[PDB]
């Protein structure tokens, strides 16, 4: 009569946040619901949450005067050392000289330096894309995730302006937050949505940067987790197991 | 007086397709032009070609009834073997059990199988994203590229329908092509834009697929190369060296 832990685990896979003994009937009910959810997505919008969020965020920053960057995901291992990373044990190495980027900063540093030769002050850029870190199991971490990093360099690089961009950005997405403060974290309850920095910092010199700057990095899967009230960030990930938070194991 | 080969190489970095002794003046002219090009992008649209193309392609397929997939880039090595790949020497391995995906097929096979339990016939899906292959130097190949793979499974999986989708798709993008024919290549002159397949094929059984299907895979950087008349596909890649085909080394 009482559901086993394994049965409960199975039902929880099929349970969605907005949902409101014997196991087989409960399972059948949830299977029907989830099939109908996929059918509705297929019939109507057909957009993947992670893709759609990237597009929405892209529009926000492009509209605010930030240049869209698409830089390599596979980066030189040298960039890790040059980032002052002696995270060191979290790097996915590829061949002898490369790794999967654990963050967007090194390529954006290079872009800021290069673009400063061409673009008027201030320089405003952003990137959204895959980042990789070896992580311990956890409901808030993925080994394959998607970062947004925006930054501004030159005039107007104040904490006030950084907080303003963050605030406008999250109010646009409709995500509740608190900024907890040079360095700031953007929190949703106890979940970190972003780390933000008001530069300059001593690392800049290694990258040929000698101007003020502000920037922040956000995990898109974390944003989705909060927005859609997913219990586990796995529902928001690139996945074969979940589609828009709906189990594909039906 | 005569430009050296190295000087010509430098000028060719700065030359754009639409452009129409002494070296320093030629260099200065091209530098000014390319800075102005970046300034215009920054002032006006601010979109990255590779990002924008992905968005345009996404809209095309979503509008045509195809479900947008975002699946893992880091995939089990087992998937390679299960794809009948004994390309074998082109795989970027990561740790003991994983690799960077060289193609979108294995994850899409899994999606087709899973979605067949939920969605009405025919099942139409697509993915756009990073793929990785170790390649010899060449003007048409990147080690890090972006694939579009669409497919349909069930009813209507005919060569005629596959050719129709391809034709509508490339006429939409404004890319000239010829389809050269079960299996088809979509050519732009001697450059392969896509390989396409009319299933079923014997590989399907390994992935739990036993329905007719059609599908095709396109390289986005190749599409950009053709569309923008880039001499080298490096101008279309995720890069720190080129932005929308414009040298960042100014
Ligand atoms: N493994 C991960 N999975 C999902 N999102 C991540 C992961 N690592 C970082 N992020 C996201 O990227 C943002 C910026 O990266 P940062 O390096 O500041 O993370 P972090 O300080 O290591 O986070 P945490 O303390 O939660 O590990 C984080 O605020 C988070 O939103
Ligand atoms: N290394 C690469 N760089 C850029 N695009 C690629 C690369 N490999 C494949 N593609 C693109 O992906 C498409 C489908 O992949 P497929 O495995 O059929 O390529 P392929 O037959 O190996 O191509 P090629 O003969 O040019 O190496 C190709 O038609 C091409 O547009
Ligand atoms: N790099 C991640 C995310 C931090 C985002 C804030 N930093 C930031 O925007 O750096 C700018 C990007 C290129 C150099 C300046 C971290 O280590 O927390
Ligand atoms: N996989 C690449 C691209 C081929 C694209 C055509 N194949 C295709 O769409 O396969 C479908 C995708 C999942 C299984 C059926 C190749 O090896 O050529
Ligand atoms: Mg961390
Ligand atoms: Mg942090
Ligand atoms: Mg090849
Ligand atoms: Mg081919």
């Amino acid at each position: 009569p009482a559901l086993t832990k394994s049965q409960t685990d199975r039902l929880e896979v099929l349970l969605n946040p907005k949902d409101e003994k014997p196991f087989r009937e409960l399972e059948s009910e949830l299977l029907s619901r989830r099939k109908k959810d996929l059918q509705q997505i297929y019939a109507e919008e057909r957009e993947n949450y992670l893709g759609k969020l990237e597009r929405e965020i892209t529009r926000f920053f492009v509209d605010r005067g930030f240049l869209e960057i698409k830089s390599p995901i596979l980066i030189p291992l040298e960039y890790i050392e040059r980032m002052g990373i002696d995270l060191s044990k979290q790097i996915f190495r590829v061949d002898k000289n490369f790794c999967l980027r654990p963050m967007l900063a090194p390529n954006l540093y290079n872009y800021l330096r290069k673009l400063d030769r061409a673009l008027p002050d201030p320089i405003k850029i952003f990137e959204i894309g895959p980042c990789y870190r070896k992580e311990s199991d956890g409901k808030e971490h993925l080994e394959e995730f998607t970062m947004l990093n925006f930054c501004q360099m030159g005039s107007g690089c104040t904490r006030e302006n950084l907080e303003s961009i963050i605030t406008d950005f999250l109010n646009h997405l409709g995500i509740d937050f608190k900024i907890v403060g040079d360095t700031l974290d953007v929190m949703h309850g106890d979940l970190e949505l972003s780390s933000a920095v008001v530069g300059p910092i001593p690392l800049d010199r290694e990258w040929g940067i000698d101007k003020p700057w502000i920037g922040a990095g956000f995990g898109l899967e974390r944003l989705l987790k909060v927005k859609h009230d997913f219990k586990n960030i796995k529902r928001a990930a690139r996945s074969e197991s979940y589609y828009n938070g709906i189990s594909t194991n039906l």
